[PDB]
Order: structure tokens, then C-alpha cells, then sequence
């Protein structure tokens, strides 16, 4: 059989959200995707054996219609920050507390995801998004779009924590 599962990436714009999406969906990196397109993009794929739909919210910077549909029915997120831009890192939390006043339940499915591990300018170490994703009692998962280096880890994760939720 098949399971479908709404996902929604948020951070800051330019954190890579749309590159990551892209990757999973088309398999390559996009490095040129137009910053203010925001719109949800399905892709099979297959999760420990189970053939599963995503459903996949890419949001913009600029707030589209789709955005409060997936804010509300999403059942996963993606909290997406660059590990080059600490002020992405510092907006993190805007998005967690929005995801949480929304929704009624305190358990909301969540992977913190700090993008852009193949840049050598660093300022938010992998310490400090363990802190924070610990503090939260998410995932932390590091990525590079560009490479793909941990961008399926990133999604399936989600879809993990979506699966255990599911099953309270
Ligand atoms: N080096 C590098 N650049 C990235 C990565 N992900 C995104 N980018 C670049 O970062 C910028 C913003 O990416 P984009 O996907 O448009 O971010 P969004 O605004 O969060 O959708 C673009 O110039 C991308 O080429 C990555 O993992 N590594
Ligand atoms: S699914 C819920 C998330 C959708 N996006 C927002 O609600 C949103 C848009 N802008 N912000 C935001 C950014 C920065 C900030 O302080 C610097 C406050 C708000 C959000 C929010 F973070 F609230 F989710
Ligand atoms: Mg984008």
C-alpha cells in the first residue's frame, strides 16, 4: 500500500528550502530557483518499504494563500536555517512558536535542518543546533543541498517522526 504525508519547510528566505526541495523531487541541485515562489510540490518516494507521497510545502520569504491550508492540516515541518547565516539560525525559533500556536497538540513532527554543510564560512556550529533542537526534542540533521549530503536523511526523518506520532 501507500501512506501520504504533508510536509512544510520553513526558515528564513535564502536558507536553501527551495534547493533541498528540489533535490528530493528532481534529484539534482538547483542553485537558481526564484526566492519568492511559494507553492507545495508532490514526489513518491520509498521509506523503509513503504511507498510514500509527499506532499511538500516550499514556502517563500510573500505569505501565499497555501501557506495557512499546509500551516494548519501540515503534519510534519522542517525548520530549515543556513549554517553559514546566524541570524537563520536565530529565526528558528519565530517558526517553532507560529507551528505551535497554531496547532492544538504540544507534539507537532519537527526536524531542525541546518543547510549549506559544504560552505568552509561557518557561524552556527553543530553544537549549538543540538542545543537548540535538544531543547525542543526534535532531530537535528546536518545537509548541503548541494552535494545531497543528508537531504533524504532530512525528509525521511520527518516522515519517522510523523509515523510516531501517528501511532499515540
Ligand atoms: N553552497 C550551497 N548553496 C546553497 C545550498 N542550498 C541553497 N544554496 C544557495 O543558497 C541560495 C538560496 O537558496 P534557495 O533554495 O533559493 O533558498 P530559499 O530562499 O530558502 O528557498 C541560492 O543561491 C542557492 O544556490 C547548499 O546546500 N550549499
Ligand atoms: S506553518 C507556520 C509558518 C508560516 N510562516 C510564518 O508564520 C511566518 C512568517 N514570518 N514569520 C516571522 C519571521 C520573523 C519574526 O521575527 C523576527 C516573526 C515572524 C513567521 C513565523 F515565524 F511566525 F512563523
Ligand atoms: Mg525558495
Amino acid at each position: 500500500g501507500m501512506t501520504e504525508y504533508k510536509l512544510v519547510v520553513v526558515g528564513a528566505g535564502g536558507v536553501g528550502k527551495s534547493a533541498l526541495t528540489i533535490q528530493l523531487i528532481q534529484n539534482h541541485f538547483v542553485d537558481e530557483y526564484d526566492p519568492t515562489i511559494e507553492d507545495s510540490y508532490r514526489k513518491q518516494v520509498v521509506i523503509d518499504g513503504e511507498t510514500s507521497l509527499l506532499d511538500i510545502l516550499d514556502t517563500a520569504g510573500e505569505y501565499s494563500a497555501m501557506r495557512d491550508q499546509y500551516c494548519r492540516t501540515g503534519e510534519g515541518f522542517l525548520l530549515v536555517f543556513a549554517i553559514n547565516n546566524t541570524k537563520s539560525f536565530e529565526d528558528i525559533h519565530h517558526y517553532r512558536e507560529q507551528i505551535k500556536r497554531v496547532k492544538d497538540s504540544e507534539d507537532v513532527p519537527m526536524v531542525l535542518v541546518g543547510n549549506k554543510s559544504d560552505l568552509p564560512s561557518r557561524t552556527v556550529d553543530t553544537k549549538q543546533a543540538q542545543d537548540l533542537a535538544r531543547s525542543y526534542g526534535i532531530p537535528f540533521i546536518e545537509t548541503s543541498a548541494k552535494t545531497r549530503q543528508g537531504v533524504d536523511d532530512a525528509f525521511y526523518t520527518l516522515v519517522r517522526e510523523i509515523r510516531k506520532h501517528k501511532e499515540k
